[PDB]
């Protein structure tokens, strides 16, 4: 069984910013998720040192890019510490009200849409090259779900029938029509250069 939940009014209105909003400079949803996956990685790293259980569930700490043409996916996927039931329908949100005003305020003062990050909201930017995102995220204490989301005002969160995972967070970006150069491998190797170079992690960029 499927629930739906609505975004809080802040990030609906986010959201619809990162949509609607004239900007050319989209790349940078890419570094975001990337940086979101290193947080992850380095969560489930320090965890581990005080219980060494927690790698049980995959040893490997990594991050991995995947384009599919056919399906039109781009696909962000890490070994980090995951995500509970708890986090996807209420933790996540609870945090990111302030981040979001804070980001929204910064917005006039004359910040732009590549600051994202510094207020905490960077998964958002998705959306500025996805038109529906996919999130599927198995954390040590709990069930493999699936969160999934093409704005508008709600998303909805399932326990997930899918391949299980092990540990950690695939993110699925449904891409738009005229945003298919984020599927070309001289696109993202340029990107993850320019971007995420420094991340403390293998990042494997898969072909097709
Ligand atoms: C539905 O997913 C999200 C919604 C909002 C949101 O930041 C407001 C995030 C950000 C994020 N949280 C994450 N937690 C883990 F363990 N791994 C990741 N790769 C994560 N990315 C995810």
């Amino acid at each position: 069984e499927v629930e739906t939940f609505a975004f809080q009014a802040e990030i609906a209105q986010l959201m619809s910013l990162i949509i609607n909003t004239f900007y050319s400079n989209k790349e940078i949803f890419l570094r975001e998720l990337i940086s979101n996956s290193s947080d992850a990685l380095d969560k489930i790293r320090y965890e581990s040192l005080t219980d060494p259980s927690k790698l049980d569930s995959g040893k490997e700490l990594h991050i991995n890019l995947i384009p599919n043409k056919q399906d039109r996916t781009l696909t962000i996927v890490d070994t980090g510490i995951g995500m509970t039931k708890a986090d996807l329908i209420n933790n996540l949100g609870t945090i990111a009200k302030s981040g979001t005003k804070a980001f929204m305020e910064a917005l006039q003062a004359g910040a732009d849409i590549s600051m994202i990050g510094q207020f905490g909201v960077g998964f958002y930017s998705a959306y500025l090259v996805a038109e529906k995102v996919t999130v599927i995220t198995k954390h040590n204490d709990d069930e493999q779900y699936a969160w999934e989301s093409s704005a508008g005002g709600s998303f909805t969160v399932r326990t997930d029938t899918g391949e299980p995972m092990g540990r950690g967070t695939k993110v699925i970006l449904h891409l738009k029509e005229d945003q298919t150069e984020y599927l070309e491998e001289r696109r993202i190797k340029e990107i993850v250069k320019k971007h995420s170079q420094f991340i403390g992690y293998p990042i494997t960029l898969f072909v097709e």
